[PDB]
C-alpha cells in the first residue's frame, strides 16, 4: 500500500535496521525499486528531487505513475512517495496535493530560526494529510574548503528544532560528504530527539560504518547516484558491444536490471529485507 | 482529452490529412509525442504494442501514465490510447478494461472467416464501451521471399469484414514492406467501397510523396515507431560517446526525448495533422 514514512522508520529504528529511499527519474527506474523490494519482501521510500519531478513533467505524474505500477506489478509491500530536498512549503504543498506521502523540507542553509518556522509550517500541513516530514540541520560536505565544507549538526539545534515543529525524522549531517561519521554525535541525537535519523551522503561509505551508523538510530538511509552509475553502464555495454541497435527496451532494459540488482544490494546492506509485514 | 480514434480518423478522412500513431515504449516517447502534438495543435494516437505494454509492466501502467502528463502538460488536443496489433479478443479486452479508448485486432494471418469471428466479436465488445476497433487484411511484406512477401489486401475481403464485423478502420495492406509501391487505385477502391478510414502500416522509408498520394485516397492513420527508435537512440550515442564521464540518466534520456519530439513535429507536418485539433 501507499503509506507515509511514519510507521516503517519507526519499525526500522526500533529493530535495528533501515529502509533505503532509492530515488527514482523515470519509468525504469521506478518499475526496478518497486520489484526489487517486493522480491526482497521489504518497505521502500521511492525519492523524488524537485529537479526530477520537472524531468517527469510534475509531482502527479509520478504518483499516477506509481499508482499504476502498484497494481501491475501486484506489489504488497509498503510504499512511501517521498519529496526530497524540497526547497519550499509551496514545493512541499504542490507534492503533497498531487498525492506524495513524505516531504522532506530542506532549510537546513537557512538561519536556524528561519528553519525552524518553515519546517513548522510544513509540518502542520503534512500532518493534517497524513504526510510524514523530514527536516536536516548540518551540511554535507564536498572544493578545497576547511574541513571540507563539513558542518556538523548542533545537538541542541537538533532537540530545538523536534520539539517545536513536530517532524517525523532528522537528518543530522554529520561527516557524509557527496568520510568519517561522528558516530558519538549521532547516538547523542538519536537518544535525545526519540526520532528515526536520516543518512544524506551515503554514496561510498563503507558498508561497515553504514551497518554501525544504523544501530545509532539510522534508520532511513539515501540512495541515487549508485543507481544512476549502475545503468549507465549498463547502457554503455549494450551500445558499445552492438553497433546496430536502436530498440529503447534493449539498452533501458539492461539498465533497469542493473538498477533492480543494485538495490537488492542496498537492501541486504540495509536489512530491510522481510521487514513488511501483513 | 482522453477519446477513442473514431471521429479523429473521420474527420482527418474528410478533410485530407492524416493523424500519425506513435508508438510509446516509456516515460520519454510518451512526452515526447504528447508534447510535440499539443505544441502543434493536432490531435494524436498513442501506439502501444503487446510486448511494450509488457515493457511498461501493463496495460493500466500505461493509461495512468498517460492521466497524469494529460494533466500535468496541459494537453487540450485529442488524444486516443491504442492497442496496436492486438492478437486476440483477450487482450484486446484486457486493454480497455484498463483504460484504453481504441484497439486493433489482428487477426490478418488467420483465415478470413476467423478473421471476421474474432473481429466481430471484439468490435461487439469495444463498442458498448466507447472503444473504436481497427483489423487488417493482407500481408506487410520485407526475406528472399515471392513478391517480397506482400499480399495486396483484397477488395471483397475488405468490403466483407467492414460489412461484417462494423470496425472503424481498417488496415489494408497495399505493397508496404517492413524491415516499394503502393498500389494507389486499389487504395482508392477500398476507401471508396468501404467508406472507412484506411490505415497504413509499413510507412518507415515511404518517401514523403507517396505518403502524400496516399492521404487523398482515404489513408487517414500511419503509424510510426522505428523513425523514432532510430532518432532516440543516436541522441544517446552521442552524448555517451562525447562524454565518457556522464551518468545522470536525464543527460542522455532528456536528449532521446527531444529528438524524438523532433521526428513526430516532422512526421506531424507531413501527416498534416498540425491545427486539426479543435478546442
Ligand atoms: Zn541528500
Ligand atoms: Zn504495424
Amino acid at each position: 500500500p501507499l503509506v507515509s514514512m511514519k510507521e516503517m522508520l519507526i519499525d526500522a529504528k526500533e529493530n535495528g535496521y533501515a529502509v533505503g529511499q532509492y530515488n527514482i527519474n523515470n519509468l525504469e527506474f521506478t518499475q526496478a525499486i518497486l520489484e526489487a523490494s517486493q522480491e526482497e519482501n521489504a518497505p521502500v521510500i521511492l525519492g523524488v528531487s524537485e529537479g526530477a519531478a520537472r524531468y517527469m513533467s510534475g509531482f502527479y505524474t509520478i504518483v499516477k505513475m506509481v499508482e499504476g505500477l502498484m497494481h501491475d506489478l501486484n506489489i504488497t509491500i509498503p510504499v512511501a512517495i517521498h519529496l526530497d530536498h524540497g526547497s519550499s512549503f509551496e514545493k512541499c504543498k504542490e507534492a503533497i496535493d498531487a498525492g506524495f506521502t513524505s516531504v522532506m523540507i530542506d532549510a537546513s542553509h537557512s538561519p536556524f530560526e528561519e528553519n525552524v518556522a518553515t519546517t513548522k509550517k510544513v509540518v502542520e500541513y503534512a500532518h493534517e494529510k497524513g504526510v510524514s516530514v523530514e527536516a536536516e540541520l548540518g551540511t554535507v560536505g564536498g572544493d578545497d574548503v576547511v574541513a571540507d565544507g563539513i558542518i556538523y549538526a548542533d545537538p541542541k539545534e537538533c532537540q530545538e528544532l523536534v520539539e517545536k515543529t513536530g517532524i517525523d525524522a532528522l537528518a543530522p549531517a554529520l561527516g557524509s560528504v557527496h568520510p568519517k561519521l561522528g558516530f558519538k554525535e549521532m547516538e547523542e541525537i538519536g537518544l535525545s530527539t526519540g526520532l528515526p535519523l536520516v543518512l544524506h551522503g551515503g554514496t561510498g561509505i563503507p558498508t561497515k560504518d553504514i551497518q554501525k551508523a544504523i544501530p545509532f538510530g539510522t534508520a532511513k538511509i539515501n540512495v541515487n547516484t549508485e543507481n544512476q552509475i549502475a545503468s549507465a553502464k549498463a547502457v554503455r555495454d549494450v551500445l558499445n558491444n552492438d553497433k546496430e541497435v536502436y530498440d529503447p527496451r534493449k539498452y533501458l532494459g539492461p539498465a533497469r536490471e542493473a538498477i533492480k540488482e543494485t538495490v537488492k544490494g542496498k537492501i541486504k546492506e540495509f536489512g530491510t529485507s522481510n521487514r513488511a509485514k501483513h
